[PDB]
């Protein structure tokens, strides 16, 4: 095959990458912090850590959702999805998670 | 009125590790796409697209003059540090960006 370039995605999938072909590749040393200032860290820094803790939280023992809203974080959807996200989610996460879910 | 004005303050780097740590450990198996629709996927999804294209314009887009605050498509406050990630930016990136700029 002979790609030119990739193609003009529609949806947000090339600026997306370049946010994390840094991340990413900054990890690597230790640069990962400056530059994840420089593309992440608005709501970035507010809803991201929601979602990745709100999900860690109740998906690490049993459940937990009777916590009352949380305002700052959200309070009303992304707060019960940490449970039905057995199936939400995609199916190619427990492939991994096993993994890096029991192993925490 | 009085909440989100001026109050300001969340040293976040809990939950914040863990949108990183896991997708580090994750883009080695290559699935690190499914996990970034969970770790992140709202108001990161575009705020992410707008600090790319302010930031990737300034390098390569200097002209910026269609631009200058479309007000409801950027931020008035997103083209604020753009104009001073040039002063303030980390001196050492200048060692590394050779690489994330050039290359990719
Ligand atoms: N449900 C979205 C993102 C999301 C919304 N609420 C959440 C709570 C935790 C983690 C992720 C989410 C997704 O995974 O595509
Ligand atoms: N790094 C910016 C985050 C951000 C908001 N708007 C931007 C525009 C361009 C680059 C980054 C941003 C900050 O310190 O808040």
């Amino acid at each position: 095959q002979s790609p030119y370039s990739a193609a003009m995605a529609e949806q947000r999938h090339q600026e997306w990458l370049r946010f994390v072909d840094l991340l990413k590749n900054a990890y690597q040393n230790d640069l990962h912090l400056p530059l994840l200032n420089l593309m992440l860290t608005p709501d970035e820094r507010e809803a991201l850590g929601t979602r990745v803790r709100i999900v860690e939280e109740l998906l690490r023992g049993e459940m937990s959702q009777r916590e009352l809203k949380n305002e700052l974080g959200a309070g009303i959807a992304t707060i019960t999805r940490g449970s039905n996200s057995l199936k939400a989610a995609p199916v190619e996460l427990r492939q991994w998670l096993e993994e890096v879910l029991l192993k925490s």
